[PDB]
């Protein structure tokens, strides 16, 4: 939720409305709305990293669980 990405730093460099340093919360999600198993792929993009989808900066790894990865990801996607 709001609370676990500000606990886990997401806010640093997104928020939900507008384009920090990385896209807005609400334009990944609606990007997403359609691909099919968009959290799974999204939680992969939170562990994993992110380059050049929305940019040239790119997005460091971030160490969650796989459980808080997962949950990001959901609550990501119900942004729209
Ligand atoms: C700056 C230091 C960031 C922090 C901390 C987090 N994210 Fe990020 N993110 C950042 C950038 C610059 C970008 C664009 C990367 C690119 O490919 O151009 C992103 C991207 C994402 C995405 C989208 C991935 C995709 O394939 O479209 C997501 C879903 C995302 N960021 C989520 C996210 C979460 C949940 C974070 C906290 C754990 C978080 N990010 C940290 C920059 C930064």
């Amino acid at each position: 939720d709001a609370d676990l990405a500000k606990k886990n730093n997401c806010i640093a460099c997104h928020q939900v409305e507008t384009k920090v340093v990385g896209p807005a919360l609400k334009d990944i999600a609606a990007k997403y709305a359609d691909k099919d198993d968009a959290a799974t792929y999204l939680a992969g993009k939170i562990k994993g990293g992110s380059s050049g989808v929305w940019g040239q900066i790119p997005m460091p790894p971030v160490n969650v669980s796989d459980a808080d990865a997962k949950a990001l990801a959901d609550w990501i996607l119900t942004l729209k």
